[PDB]
């Protein structure tokens, strides 16, 4: 659904945004430089999690975007993450905490602000204490991290999957409010 977007950034959550801060919302390409539909590709992930764990645990979240990782993604279909003291990996908020992303992220010379939604493949998770170091699932049961098992605030995925479980589907620029 469309609306998603600005249903989860305008009412979402606490803290709004409004409509003039929204600069633009934009699909991701449908293919990579290699011709695979990105999303028939994660559909295929989703399934072999579901089958392995039962389960795929696909959630909404928000990754932190630099102007060049948003072109990266916006003009080649690559997936860049730019560098949230949970462990190595890529950080992302929780879709009700675009907020908190947009706290976490980098405001540009031009005041603005970037981000990309994206439905994650989590699949079980574990706790990753703040400040950690872990860099992989820490055994065969688990395959993604969170700061807090009860309310989550950071989503934390290992180097190992970050090619196939998040799949960027919005790109949002957001001008730093007033």
């Amino acid at each position: 659904v469309d609306s998603a977007v600005r249903k989860l950034l305008l009412e979402g959550a606490g803290q709004p945004f409004s409509e003039e801060n929204i600069i633009g919302i934009y699909r991701t390409p449908l293919v990579d430089q290699q011709g695979r539909a990105r999303f028939n590709l994660f559909q295929k992930e989703l399934e072999a999690t579901k089958m392995h764990r039962g389960n795929a645990n696909v959630r909404y979240a928000w990754l932190p975007c630099s102007k060049d990782t948003m072109e990266e993604m916006m003009m080649r279909g690559v997936l860049e993450v730019t560098k949230p003291v949970y462990g190595i990996g890529t950080h992302l908020a929780p879709a009700n905490c675009a907020q908190t992303c947009a706290s976490y992220s980098d405001i540009d010379e031009n005041g603005i602000m970037r981000m990309m939604l994206c439905r994650v493949i989590m699949g079980n998770v574990e706790v990753v204490l703040p400040g950690s170091k872990q860099f992989q699932p820490t055994n065969e049961r688990f395959d993604s991290g969170v700061d807090d098992l009860q309310k989550p605030k950071h989503y934390i995925i290992w180097d190992a999957n970050v090619h196939r479980h998040i799949y960027a589907e919005y790109a949002v620029v957001i001008k730093a409010p007033s």
